């Protein structure tokens, strides 16, 4: 039951290649609590109902207080922080296949960031959904090694980003574990939605080859070395979906390739054929990623629904 | 006082180039703890002697308690926390700049990070220069918040940066719109473990190497962002063992900020041939030295050695 066989059953369970993003700010934070206080606490007493809360590791007794008296303290942030996390969770866990937090979101504010994001992943793993940090780590090996605690000890995550730039073999401390053997899943940067991804990512080559195939090669031949499907993990590639040209390449020439693809809602895309269609496979293998376009739109549950059904009104 | 006068300054009061690196691993906090057991402390009291430990701001409560710990959860915390202050009060009269790699402090959860957060605290007092090696990187409106971090929270004087996704990410890192306000960084040219050449040099452009490219696109970016006229900058990180490499960087970016590891620990000590390959008015070759210092038995011995050996060489 490596994270490739969990993703397959969650696949079924849902039908969709869905990947919502959970990116919080300073702004959806201090506006949620805004609303919410002249609401009289309305999803957060919808939270304290749900079952998993219970399970929390991190200063459980707080967050489960009632709302107003958290005004009766330094502990108030916290609290928003971590309940606007499980709120977006409660409204939209049903439409996503999977869910990615990008780390840094959660460390602007040192220790309290950290704890909400340890609650979070600990609220996503009793829900059984499958994870993905958006850590995009990279350091020699040694060091290496402690990003993978903190990722797949710590946190429980099924998988990470990964920026192998600095070398491929840093993976090896990254995907395996000797100690307890264990294989990790994660996904490394292909081709990504910044505006000027094409300096080093297009504009560099080898053998006629442009770096992010050298790149994609690379990262599987270190897949075969760990022999990570084996043992039902993987390396996959984060394809922006603005990349249509290169996306369709990689899903070519590597058939069963796992891909991770952001920047549709928020950054400007075409849903179709900015990915699913372009990258098209029993998809699962062709991740959606929308966070801002969700996580900031008034009717979250609404916005993933839409974007469910219109992904999933797809059928190619 | 920017980021260039401040490294200036303290340059020319120590005369050094070196640069003691902090990366604490859960074998050097039981080790550690396990000494300050076995021996009545007299380190850990030290610490707690010293000036500047009050200017933490994270569990001061604790912090400060003479050992003999009770609160049982808090003892990790407290012990890793004074290895730390250990090697900065051990070390800090030979060193430059402190290190400190944000890998090591974050895989117990907040706990290290609130242990990150007292260590910049406490160097910041110290006025040393300071820099977290993250190698962030991400998009536009992600890495706003690691500047955030970094440079407001943590108020470190420069990070580490992956550029790979684009040099457009240096905008939002070294320079805040909001504030006015502008931070210096360390770019990822040339890194030290064995498999680097892979992409750095088998990669190019009508036949310059992409560190080549990295290199000049992230100096571009400075003269954009008009950080040498602010007193900050954009160098670059070159491992002590890219000898050549070394050398045409220093050759053609004559006056370029560089930062150096791989000697010591890794590769084992280049031999300072590295301080020389890019040797200028000291400073602009920051030397990292890690490991060497921090797992050795005698951390101040294993200081001031490198400390004369680099001394020399400036020579
Ligand atoms: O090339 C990439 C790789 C990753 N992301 C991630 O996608 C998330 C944003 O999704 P969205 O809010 O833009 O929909 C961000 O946290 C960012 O880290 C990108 O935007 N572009
Ligand atoms: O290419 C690089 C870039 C950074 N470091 C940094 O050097 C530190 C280790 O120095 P040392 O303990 O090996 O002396 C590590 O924290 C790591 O982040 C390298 O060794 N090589």
């Amino acid at each position: 039951m490596g994270f490739k066989v969990k993703l397959e059953k969650r696949r079924n369970a849902i039908n969709t290649c869905l990947c919502i993003g959970l990116d919080p700010d300073e702004k959806d934070i201090e506006n949620f609590m805004k609303n919410e206080k002249e609401n009289n606490y309305n999803n957060i007493k919808k939270n304290l109902k749900e079952k998993y809360i219970n399970n929390v590791s991190i200063k459980k007794d707080i967050l489960l207080k009632a709302p107003d008296n958290i005004i009766r303290k330094s502990e108030e942030f916290f609290y928003f922080f971590n309940h606007f996390c499980f709120y977006i969770i409660n409204e939209t866990n049903k439409y996503a296949l999977t869910f990615k937090m990008n780390f840094a979101f959660y460390i602007p504010y040192g220790s309290v960031g950290i704890d909400v994001l340890k609650n979070v992943f600990d609220y996503l793993y009793e829900l059984n959904i499958p994870t993905i940090l958006d850590m995009k780590i990279n350091d020699i090996g040694n060091t290496v090694k402690n990003y993978r605690k903190f990722i797949f000890e710590y946190l429980k995550s099924d998988s990470c980003t990964v920026n192998i730039y600095m070398g491929t073999n840093m993976l090896k401390d990254i995907c395996y574990d000797e100690e307890k053997n264990k294989y990790y899943s994660a996904f490394v940067l292909v081709k990504t939605t910044n505006p000027d991804s094409a300096i080093f990512q297009k504009n560099l080559s080898l053998d006629n080859k442009q770096a992010y195939v050298i790149m994609a090669q690379e990262a599987l031949n270190m897949s075969s070395y760990l022999n990570l499907e084996q043992n039902n993990e993987f390396i996959g590639f984060v394809v922006g979906a603005n990349s249509y040209d290169e996306m369709n390449y990689i899903r070519t020439y590597f058939p069963n390739c796992y891909i991770l693809s952001p920047g549709i809602g928020a950054q400007n895309g075409d849903l179709h054929k900015t990915l699913t269609n372009g990258y098209h496979k029993s998809y699962e293998k062709i991740l959606i990623n929308i966070g801002r376009a969700i996580t900031k739109n008034p009717y979250p549950q609404k916005a993933a629904q839409m974007y469910y059904d219109q992904i999933n009104a797809i059928l190619k």
